[PDB]
């Protein structure tokens, strides 16, 4: 039997139930064992010192790359039929410095739900697109509204929105040879972005103690006006707060100067440890075909990484005929998702330690925000911090 790991997957049990299913039944001789986790590592050491590795587990491009610098994922090469990767987008395919450690699975654009009830509130027709338009947008709705025009997460090891912000505010930060490069003109000017707006009461205090969910419970409340999220999510609102959904609409991700937006990619991998790591592979292609991305496509509302279920979703989604204003809007978000992938890129830089530098940045940044410390002062700590980090593990 194998044994699938996947990553934050309650209401779609009913899709897994299905294809695994199928699976099973295409391959009796290796069924399936489906264990869904949020705290990924933790769980595959165990699994490895006993000697159980699972044969598939659903990574991001950070994490695979904390794995793969470790010799820890099988290269699929060898085991890849010829032929496999023209199924895939390139772009997504080849976002995989130890060969191919991973297959694409789907992958989420998250737009910008804004509130348009808020937004007339405000005296504003608008959201913005670019982050240096959110300080002027944010303080005409904290003073006229009273409510708050975003909410990006600094708990250290939550959302990476804020670390994608740098990015798209044109930080730089690693070099080549894993050394800090954030202490520059974008990296100050970054930092003392998100502390100004903290100190001068625009953005919510909890930013600094609670993640996107707390996002998500101000936006269902009228208190939020932008909610940085995906279709999938706007389909719930519109169950538990109807008068939000028949206010909101789709915009577009806030971007910087570049116009760049952030993709989130998910992947499928082999643990080197795996030894039927033949099978595995073909589990992971069985997940990520055409007609299973498809179906996950429409079911989570989400972008397939296959070219047949891409096509195949754009195509559907461009003479879908809604039978409800709740059906067109669901309709619009997906729409607006999938023509913003043609411009949007993996931020975060596929990297090993990533996830070490985000909780040390955000740990400083949250110091400035609280007025412990100034913004450069935040920037030289962090700066520091990850050097010392670096030179241990890259000397």
């Amino acid at each position: 039997t194998l044994q699938l790991w996947t990553l934050q997957l309650p209401k779609f049990n009913p899709y897994m139930d299905d294809v695994l299913g199928s699976w099973d039944k295409l391959h009796p001789e290796a069924l399936v064992r489906w264990t869904d986790l949020p705290s990924v590592e933790r769980k595959l050491l165990a699994a490895v010192f006993a000697r159980t590795a699972p044969d598939v587990v659903n990574l991001n491009p950070p994490f695979a790359a904390n794995l793969a610098s470790k010799g820890g994922l099988t290269d699929l090469t060898a085991l890849l039929p010829p032929g496999a990767e023209q199924n895939y987008l390139p772009s997504v395919w080849e976002a995989a410095e130890a060969g191919q450690i991973a297959i694409p699975w789907y992958l989420t654009v998250r737009l910008s739900l804004v509130n348009g009830d808020l937004l007339r509130q405000a005296g504003l027709s608008r959201a913005p697109r670019r982050w240096d338009e959110v300080p002027a947008y944010a303080r005409s709705i904290r003073e006229r509204t009273g409510r708050y025009g975003l909410f990006v997460t600094v708990v250290p090891d939550d959302s990476a929105e804020l670390l994608e912000s740098f990015v798209q505010m044109g930080v730089s930060l690693l070099d080549a040879r894993q050394r800090a490069a954030f202490n520059t003109p974008a990296g100050r000017k970054a930092f003392a972005f998100w502390t100004d707006l903290y100190r001068e009461g625009l953005l919510p205090r909890e930013v600094v103690s609670q993640g996107q969910r707390r996002a998500i419970e101000l936006y269902q409340s009228g208190e939020l006006a932008l909610l940085a999220s995906g279709a999938e999510f706007l389909r719930s609102i519109q169950t538990n707060a109807p008068g939000v959904a028949a206010v909101t609409t789709p915009q577009p991700p806030l971007t910087g100067s570049d116009g760049t937006a952030n993709v989130a990619l998910m992947t499928l991998a082999v643990p080197r440890q795996s030894q039927q790591a033949g099978e595995a592979v073909e589990l992971a292609l069985f997940l990520t075909n055409g007609t299973n991305q498809a179906r996950f496509a429409r079911e989570a509302r989400v972008l397939p990484s296959s070219l047949e279920a891409l096509s195949a979703i754009r195509a559907e989604l461009e003479v879908e005929q809604p039978s409800n204003p709740a059906e067109a809007q669901i309709r619009d978000a997906r729409l607006l998702s999938a023509e913003t992938l043609n411009t949007a890129r993996v931020l975060v830089p596929a990297t090993p330690g990533v996830k070490r530098l985000q909780s040390i940045i955000y740990t400083q940044l949250q110091r400035a925000m609280l007025g412990q410390i100034s913004s450069d002062q935040a920037v030289l700590e962090a700066e520091q911090q990850w050097n010392r980090y670096a030179s241990a593990r890259w000397p």
